[PDB]
DNA sequence: CTGTGGCCGTGGTC
DNA sequence: GACCACGGCCAC
């Protein structure tokens, strides 16, 4: 299979490198003939003679048109003949494309900003990660000597651990007597030893957890101190550290550096993303955490270094195990998008969609629309109306069915052929007209995007069917992640229509999808209520919770299935309402905030403080215990004993202050904030103290006893000392616990005074 | 930075 | 005290 592609320049000429594994053998294929190009639409074919002669300059080098080729293509489905302009080197295109566009005989140019190596994969029809090829994988991690107040990587690496199917080992330069620890003389020999292990094992995949932003950068600094050529690349190269957005990403040429952290971070919803939390979440087994402060003391005092080596060995072991489970998912995504696993595992959803569309457009002889310039961008900054959210019938409900449309917006796009190339196109026999917004969409031929979402939805449903029929809970959980990723991807094609930077931007298409969605859900609500006597309790965008008041579970389920058959017979195309769940009880607080319990006893909470990262653990812990007492049982009086059990304690300072930390992210330069909340107030002080605050920084703070603004008496939890500080017990009662649980316990007649 | 809809505490205004 | 914008995170 194809692992990756890039290009190098030899004597001014580009050379594509295709990194392959075939029949167990790694190969580098070199392609010296593939040429960069872009397209030009001319006022008249004869003008190509002048365009051929346009030249530019590129760092002392004259840039010229190598050769030209007239080709027949389509733009948004409409045929048009253009000129394919070839060049010698990819960097020729940015140097000359403006001068060609400015030429009076050139109407417009296209596809002039496509990365050369990805252009190769598309135009050659190559798809990475295709084939029955078994890839050799190796995980690794490092333990370092950390002292606070030091620059990055000022201390040495103490241990390098690695794990594969044959086991896990640890390399260190102190004498630890464990069977899996290899002792060397120096930090230098340790690094050189690890380099040797990788070259000998020759793995196709190097698995890390956050290696993009810690492990490789640490190794780089230490190798620069020690004078080590850290030639992990299969071409003898060192790891290529490059900027990606607001952080970094690391390539190892010829291999796939699979950094699990970006994948895990967007696939699983967790309060924290330590390696320990991720391992237990996936496999349901604990992993002990040894902290940097313990590692340093063990190394300096030589005491209990076995525990550090075990922790390091376990880091590599669980990293390998996690990589085995998540590579297949990312490998499928690589095939769907048609780009390398390295790229798809790290790229934004917009790039995935666009790389996908550029390939499909090439397959269909469709010219890609250009990205917008600054002027067009400013024109695309309007919004549009979205989904319909019903105000809930707040309170406690029983025998509730949840009906929900399958892949609604993608199904709308498929059903009504919602595409920029079908919008208000004249001459067609048939049209679908969007409600409210009135946009018309030709139905005579499949639209570009509509013709592509079908296969994604097909693949997802196949996964979901396999999932539901999977015995192993771990495999099932991974399939759940898999189908959910395609769900989010498919829905991102809708959002792509309203994405200001999109090539195939179409805000009319976007607001037509949402308009149809609002029509379908409100029609379904009216239909289930008027024809089947249901009561709709709450609805959001494309699903609703409903019951028959007074009916038992058997009856509600039966009549729900009857409505589904009826409504699904009326719905066109790919629109289908699904039976998504039955719940014995359910409590709805506001829009987007409710909790339901199924017949097995599993509670599902949405939007409530229990699920929010920016609320105090004691407030979430309390609301959870409250809901459990209400839904799982029926003992409202028990709920009120837990809460008064918590107000008392907080009053007595018997609650661990660790349950009082508030986490809130900094999202911008501190100068750019208009309003200073508690987390910004703390952040501004830390920066004054020299701490360096960047967007993405999380502020973990606690509120101390006082009366002024919250931010005034808020400090980082790193500075909390119970000897000197008494937290604001009345804040965490009146502002964290009570407000969360009161909104629920209202319905049972309780007020805040009866909970304190 | 795929999209819109929404809650709610905070710290301002009057 | 009523009110509002901000800001963060969450449901679709
Ligand atoms: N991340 C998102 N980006 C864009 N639109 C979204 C996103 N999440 C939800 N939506 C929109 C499009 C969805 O069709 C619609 C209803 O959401 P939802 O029911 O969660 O998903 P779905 O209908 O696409 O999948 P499913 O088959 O699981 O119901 O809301
Ligand atoms: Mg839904
Ligand atoms: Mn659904
Ligand atoms: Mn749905």
């Amino acid at each position: 299979m194809i692992l990756d592609t890039d290009y190098i320049t030899e004597d001014g000429k580009p050379v594509i490198r295709i990194f392959k594994k075939e029949n167990g053998e790694f190969k580098i294929e070199y392609d010296r003939t593939f040429e960069p190009y872009f397209y030009a639409l001319l006022k008249d074919d004869s003008a190509i003679e002048e365009v051929k002669k346009i030249t530019a300059e590129r760092h002392g080098t004259v840039v010229t048109v190598k050769r030209v080729e007239k080709v027949q293509k389509k733009f948004l489905g409409r045929p048009v003949e253009v000129w394919k302009l070839y060049f010698t080197h990819p960097q020729d295109v940015p140097a000359i494309r403006d001068k060609i566009r400015e030429h009076p005989a050139v109407i417009d140019i296209y596809e002039y900003d496509i990365p050369f190596a990805k252009r190769y994969l598309i135009d050659k029809g190559l798809v990475p990660m295709e084939g029955d090829e078994e890839l050799k994988m190796l995980a690794f991690a490092i333990a370092t000597l950390y002292h606070e107040g030091e620059e990055f990587a000022e201390g040495p690496i103490l241990m390098i651990s690695y794990a594969d199917e044959e086991g896990a080992r640890v390399i260190t330069w102190k004498n630890v007597d464990l069977p899996y620890v290899d002792v060397v003389s120096t930090e230098r020999e340790m690094i050189k030893r690890f380099l040797r292990v990788v070259k000998e094992k020759d793995p196709d995949v190097l698995i890390t957890y956050n290696g993009d932003n810690f492990d490789f950068a640490y190794l780089k600094k230490r190798c620069e101190k020690l004078g080590i050529n850290f030639a992990l690349g299969r071409d003898g190269s060192e790891p290529k550290i490059q900027r990606m957005g607001d952080r970094f990403a690391v390539e190892v040429k010829g291999r796939i550096h699979f950094d699990l952290y970006p994948v895990i971070r967007r696939t699983i919803n967790l309060p924290t993303y330590t390696l320990e939390a991720v391992y237990e979440a996936v496999f349901g087994q604990p992993k002990e955490k040894v902290y940097a402060e313990e590692i340093t003391t063990a190394w300096e005092t030589g005491e209990n270094l076995e525990r550090v080596a075990r922790y390091s060995m376990e880091d590599a072991k669980v990293t390998y195990e996690l990589g085995k489970e998540f590579l297949p998912m990312e490998a499928q995504l690589s095939r769907l998008i048609g780009q390398s696993l390295w790229d798809v595992s790290r790229s934004s959803t917009g790039n995935l969609v666009e790389w996908f569309l550029l390939r499909k457009a090439y397959e269909r002889n469709e010219l890609a629309p250009n990205k917008p310039d600054e002027k067009e961008l400013a024109r695309r900054r309007q919004s549009y109306e979205g989904g319909y959210v019903k105000e809930p019938e707040r309170g406690l409900w029983e025998n509730i069915v949840y009906l929900d449309f399958r892949s609604l917006y993608p199904s709308i796009i498929i059903t009504h052929n919602v595409s920029p190339d079908t919008l208000n196109r004249e001459g067609c026999k048939e049209y679908d007209v969007a409600p409210q917004v009135g946009h018309r969409f030709c139905k005579d031929f499949p639209g570009f995007i509509p013709s592509l979402l079908g296969d994604l939805l097909e693949e997802r449903q196949k996964i979901k069917k396999k999932m539901k029929a999977t015995i192993d809970p771990i495999e099932r959980k991974l399939l759940d992640y898999r189908q959910r990723a395609i769900k989010i991807l498919a829905n991102s094609y809708y959002g792509y229509y309203g994405y200001a930077r999109a090539r195939w931007y179409c805000k009319e298409c976007a607001e037509s999808v949402t308009a149809w969605g609002r029509e379908y859900i409100t029609m379904t609500i009216k239909e289930i209520e008027e024809k089947y006597g249901f009561k709709v309790i709450y609805s959001d965008t494309d699903g609703f919770f409903a019951t028959i008041p007074g009916a038992d579970a058997e009856t509600v389920k039966k009549k729900a299935m009857e409505f589904l058959k009826y409504i699904n017979a009326k719905l066109p195309g790919a629109l289908e309402l699904e039976y998504e769940g039955f719940y014995k009880r359910g409590f709805f607080v506001t829009k987007k905030k409710y909790a339901v319990i199924d017949e097995e006893g599993k509670i599902t909470t949405r939007g409530l403080e229990i699920v929010r990262r920016d609320w105090s653990e004691i407030a979430k812990e309390t609301q959870a215990r409250v809901l459990e007492a209400l839904l799982k049982d029926g003992d409202v009086e028990k709920a009120v004993r837990i809460v008064k059990e918590v107000t008392e304690k907080l009053s007595k300072y018997e609650v661990p202050p660790e349950k009082l930390v508030i986490h809130e992210q900094i999202t911008r330069d501190l100068k750019d904030y208009k309003a200073t909340g508690p987390h910004v107030a703390v952040a501004k002080r830390l920066a004054a103290r020299g701490v360096k605050i960047r967007p993405g920084t999380v502020i973990s703070y606690i509120v101390l006893k006082g009366s002024g603004r919250i931010g005034d008496r808020a400090i980082p939890f790193d500075e909390f000392d119970p000897t000197k500080h008494k937290y604001d017990a009345e804040y965490y009662i009146e502002n964290q616990v009570l407000p969360a649980v009161e909104r629920i316990l209202r319905a049972f007649g309780y007020r805040k005074e009866d909970l304190r």
